[PDB]
Formats: structure tokens, sequence, C-alpha cells
């Protein structure tokens, strides 16, 4: 644990939060690793555990051991949680993805969307209610649920989690939403656009953020960009960049800090060794749990 909690820095200055992400293994694999999220972080994503193919294996059948140990122990140290994600086309079981009938999998959608948000209800701040629904050029993937049940799942999916839970956040999250102009980023911005004219309950975008070294001061841009979209709120909600700078990683900080519509920001975990990326040593605590200069950097910026 670091002795100054970017956290409580960042909510100083209006933020709700500067997180990270968890599930079982992190969080018991050592002493370090849940100090540090109880002492530095403010809120918790679980990491694999509330994903589709982690949740209802099986049609109907559902496995929550993972997810009820990720919010119940957020829940049991203060950390706010963003459930993720409901609908997406990676992880997801093969049983949903072979469905044809339009009719069926809108069932299918409904009840995943509700026995999952149902679950936690009350106890979750924000909902990726749909995860990476774009291409890289701004248009729709053609995922399962595109292709069956057409661009409506989109009204269909945020209408229901907000009839479930009206307490959450629900949004649309993505990557490559980096730099204002890029294809994906205006793609997001006028589809979010129409949905929110048309009703649809999109309260935030979510940015994931996923970084390359030198590519934080063009991040401001991008959240500038995406606030034009007309939503309530964003968030960068999946952060690590290669080399973990100071640069990049203040410039990014900043970013947030200076955009009224970004809550927070969520790191895509805590210490290197346990990232996806590992090789590339993207977050801000090293091999040892110990702090790394990018941490002291964003503690001296706020």
């Amino acid at each position: 644990q670091a002795s100054v909690s970017i956290d409580a820095k960042f909510k100083a200055h209006g933020k709700k939060y500067l997180g990270t992400i968890g599930d079982q293994y992190t969080l018991t694999k050592n002493t370090k690793n849940p100090a540090i999220i109880k002492a530095d972080f403010g809120q918790l994503t679980p990491e694999n555990s509330m994903k589709w193919d982690a949740t209802e294996p099986n049609r109907g059948q559902f496995t929550f051991s993972g997810s009820d140990y990720l919010v119940n122990f957020a829940q049991s140290n203060g950390k706010l949680i963003r459930g993720h994600t409901l609908v997406w086309h990676s992880q997801l079981p093969g049983w949903v993805s072979s469905i044809t009938d339009k009719n069926t999998l809108i069932s299918v959608l409904k009840n995943h969307i509700t026995t999952v948000m149902t679950r936690y209800k009350g106890k979750i701040y924000a909902w990726d209610v749909l995860n990476e629904i774009f291409n890289e050029d701004g248009s729709l993937r053609n995922s399962v649920f595109y292709n069956v049940i057409g661009e409506d799942y989109v009204r269909i999916a945020f209408e229901t989690a907000r009839s479930v839970d009206p307490n959450a956040k629900l949004y649309i999250n993505d990557y490559n939403l980096d730099s204002a102009g890029y294809s994906k980023v205006n793609g997001m911005v006028s589809h979010v656009k129409k949905w929110l004219a048309a009703g649809i309950p999109i309260d935030g975008i979510g940015s994931q953020t996923h970084l390359g070294a030198g590519a934080g001061s063009a991040v401001a841009g991008a959240l500038n960009a995406l606030a034009s979209a007309g939503t309530k709120e964003i968030a960068i909600t999946e952060l690590d960049i290669a080399g973990a700078s100071s640069t990049d990683y203040v410039n990014v900080v900043n970013a947030c800090l200076n955009q009224a519509k970004c809550v927070g920001i969520t790191v895509w975990g805590v210490a290197d060794p346990d990232s996806w990326r590992s090789s590339s040593s993207p977050l801000l605590f090293d091999g040892n749990y110990n702090p790394k200069a990018a941490y002291n950097a964003i503690a001296n910026a706020l």
C-alpha cells in the first residue's frame, strides 16, 4: 500500500473515484494486493467474474460464486462497483452465439440482464450494459446480437437494465476511443446522439483506454469529443499504458480531471505481474507490489 491514496486525492477534486480491478485470485494471491486496493483505490470492477461465460455458462443456469466474492469484498470495504459486462461478443458462451431466432435471443438477453442485475440490485454504481459493439470504422459490429436482433438490441438492453435497477448508471463501453477525430470515436458519438434522441437510457460512455507509450497526451481531446454525445457522464474504464511513464499517466489523469463529464478512472489491474499485458509493465505497482514512479507522479499532480 502507498501512503498517499490517489483515490482520496482524486475525490478531493470532485471526482467519484480512482479505482482498479479484482477477483478472488488477485484478492487472495498475497497480502499487498488487497491491502493496496483497500488503501489506494475507491472502486472495483470484476476482471472476469461477471462476464456472460462466467455467469450463465448454460442456458438458464447461473454461476455466481466468483462475482459474489468480488461484490462482497467491494461492499465490505467501501468500494464502488462497476458491473462488467452484460452484453458482449467476446467471452460469450457458444449456446448464445448459435441462437438464430430473434425472439429467442431477445428472451435470453433479457433473462441474462435481469438475473445478473437483480442479484446485485442497489449495490452497483455503474453497469457496462454493452461492451465493444463498434467496428474500428464506427459502424456496428456484426455480433450475434446485431445479426439476429438488429440495432434494436441496443434499446432492448438499456431499457431492460433501467427497469431492473434504476439505481445504476448505464454505460456503453469500448476501446480505441483515444483521440479526437478517430473513426470509432466519431461512430460512438453519432450513434449515442441518435439513441439518446430516441429515448434510450444511456447514462454514460466508458472509454477503456488501453494505450501504448506516448499516447497519453491525446486522451484529453478524445474525452472532449465523447462529451458531445450528450450522455450525463463518461469514464475511463480500463486504463493501462505500455511502459507506465509518469508523463503518460499524468496526462491521462489530467484528461479526466479537466473534463466535467468524467466521473472517474479505473486502472485495469494493480500490479504488473497481474496485467493481461504483463510484459509491457503497464500498471502503477511493480513486480514487488510497490508503487512505481507514475503512481507518485499522479499523486503529486492532484
